[PDB]
């Protein structure tokens, strides 16, 4: 059986590994291949800080809460392993800050030690009057992609750089299954009007003394459109931009100013930080993740497509649960083709 | 009025600053001079991680509980100030780990969001069944010493490098008040059987992924004699060594192995960290801090001595309350000389 995974971000790579880790034994030849037009450092995944944190509001598909819970348990059980440094994984605590009181998130029991802030803590942030504190995880995109690439490579998975024009292009050349993990670009392979870019711009700064994350939220400006500071392993991420439907992959000087002014006000110690660089990325925004089978009938025998895209601002937060689900659907295909 | 401060660690310098800040406007010839045998890089302060945390068990002098509170509030009010970086001051959270239930310490309401560890947090630590979590502060000794020196310079305090044989010697040269801040070496000037060296050895490691402090405690082995990991601004401090009476200012290979093996069991990710260096210091251990006046009968007249030493393993934690106390005592000497 021939498998073609399109996409080399966290979704593409993690899905390919799961599939292989779960079916390499039971299957005759299991030939897996990855096609992507962009790799390891030029993907959306690369731009992400890698904070584990779902949206505050409840998901449209309750199944998404499980996928996140599963990703958190997976990562947590590997956090104190000697290899964690290479994945870019570690424990991190921090603030969520609000102007007004708001209900507890549904994930409050997934994170470590969830609590509300205390008056003395709130005094440090004059502009905010309510908030949370908890311990979570960071999975740094760049590093995790590299780790996944190495794991897959020693599993004899082959990588090809190419832009796919259509599913048929791939089916025509021999694929039995196609796993579609194309992110914000999925619309180019099949009409999906529900799918939109949530453009975001972030800054890398050098401020080793920052040990906590600080996320702020403001309903007037919307999700991830208010200042945030996220320490990485070497560098610190500064953000605050979420523009729906903007496809411009270019650092905008005015957005740069919004980041810098917003973050310095939150944390004045940043005034003396060193700016290492800036990048722009596209959040695959969709009312819910498209994780489903589609059979592509092409005359005699047809080929199987598994869609896995539309993880918006929570692809790292949820990837692993999604990969198991994709692996689960792949399994259904095997028994249908009678090969359990 | 000629003042002589002996000692250029955290106690000497801070005390110097307060006295100068509090009385320069009400005294016409207020002359201050610091004498020290060792400066800014080679003091015990330089070797301290700079974590704010008192001893678990209550202080002998209850006044010490207050001096700690004052220091914490002082430092807290300065954390989000643009200059905090210079001082090496910042917020940090972390774990205190025990093998059994232990009572809440006095200082539970001083630190930010104190709470007990939850079962899931304890699962990350196999050898420990109880613990706390909270947010505290780091004052990097090396950096603060450097800051203090700059403040004193611009205020016109003069520094001299010389080892003082006796108070008598200093009184002879015309000093009206001697401020005695001589650390563990205080007994060389005046017999003090209660003061003993608490030798300590630390390791600087590069492990930027460490965002929390981890302190372990073992009742058998004693205070600061179990592994600990404390992230600094650029570097991570590994320790776990407290030996009473030992005067050897030399790194011990066995002590080294003890630090390293203990800290790797606790946090396996360190196995991959690169070692920068290693230093030894002496905690000025005393049943309680000596902070008091003593009239020294030297000739026809008599010179005032303010002692301020014996801060054990909480010199950084407590330095600011102490310095204000020493300034308070300085105020009395002034009313009595009729010059208030
Ligand atoms: C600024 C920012 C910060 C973020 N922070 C976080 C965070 O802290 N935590 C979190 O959980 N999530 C975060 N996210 C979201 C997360 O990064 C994304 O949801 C995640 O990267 C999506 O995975 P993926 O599908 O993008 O893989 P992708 O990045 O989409 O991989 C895409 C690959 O597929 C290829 N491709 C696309 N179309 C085709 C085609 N037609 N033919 C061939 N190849 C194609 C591309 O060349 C590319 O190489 C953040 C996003 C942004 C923008
Ligand atoms: C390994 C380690 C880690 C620590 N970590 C922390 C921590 O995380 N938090 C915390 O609060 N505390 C900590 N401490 C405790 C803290 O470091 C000390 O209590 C503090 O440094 C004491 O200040 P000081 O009196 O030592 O100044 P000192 O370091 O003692 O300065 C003394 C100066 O006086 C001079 N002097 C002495 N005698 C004479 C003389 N006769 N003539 C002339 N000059 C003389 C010396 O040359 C020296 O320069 C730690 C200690 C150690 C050892
Ligand atoms: N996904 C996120 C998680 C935390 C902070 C920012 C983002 C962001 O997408 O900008
Ligand atoms: N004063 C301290 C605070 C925290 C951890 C260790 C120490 C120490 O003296 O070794």
């Amino acid at each position: 059986m021939r498998v073609v995974v399109i996409g080399a971000g966290v979704i593409g790579l993690s899905t390919a590994l799961c599939i292989h880790e779960r079916y390499h034994s039971v299957l005759q030849p299991l030939d897996i291949k990855v096609y992507a037009d962009r790799f390891t450092p030029l993907t959306t995944t690369d731009v992400a800080a890698g904070l584990w944190q779902p949206y505050l509001s409840d998901p449209n598909n309750p199944q998404e809460a499980d996928w996140s819970q599963q990703t958190f348990d997976y990562l947590l059980s590997h956090v104190h392993s000697p290899n964690a440094e290479n994945l870019g994984l570690f424990l991190i605590s921090g603030y969520n800050l609000f102007h007004e009181a708001i209900p507890d998130p549904s994930w409050k029991d997934t994170v470590l030690g969830f609590r509300k802030l205390t008056p003395r803590e709130l005094d440090m942030f004059p502009d905010y009057g309510y908030g949370w504190f908890h311990t979570s995880l960071i999975l740094e995109g760049k590093n995790y992609l590299q780790w996944l690439t190495e794991r897959l490579t020693e599993r004899g998975v082959k990588f090809f750089q190419r832009k796919v024009e259509s599913f048929e292009e791939v089916a025509r050349e021999g694929a039995d299954v196609i796993v579609n993990c194309t992110g914000v670009w999925a619309g180019a392979l099949q009409r999906d009007p529900l799918l939109q870019p949530g453009r975001g711009q972030i800054m890398k700064v050098d401020a080793p003394w920052m040990k906590h994350f600080i996320l702020t939220h403001d309903p007037e400006r919307g999700i991830y459109n208010s200042p945030y500071i996220i320490p990485g392993t070497q560098t610190v991420t500064l953000g605050g931009i979420f523009q729906l439907g903007n496809w411009s992959e270019l650092n905008n000087i005015q957005d740069h100013n919004t980041i810098w002014e917003g973050c310095c006000r939150l944390e004045p110690t940043l005034k003396n930080a060193r700016i290492i660089g800036e990048r722009t990325g596209f959040r695959p925004v969709r009312p819910q993740i498209r994780l489903e089978r589609e059979q592509l009938r092409t005359g005699p025998s047809n080929t199987e497509v598994i869609h896995n895209y539309g993880h918006g601002g929570y692809g790292l937060t949820i990837h692993w649960g999604c990969a198991l689900e994709a692996a689960k659907l792949f399994g259904r295909i095997l028994e249908e083709k009678k090969l359990s």
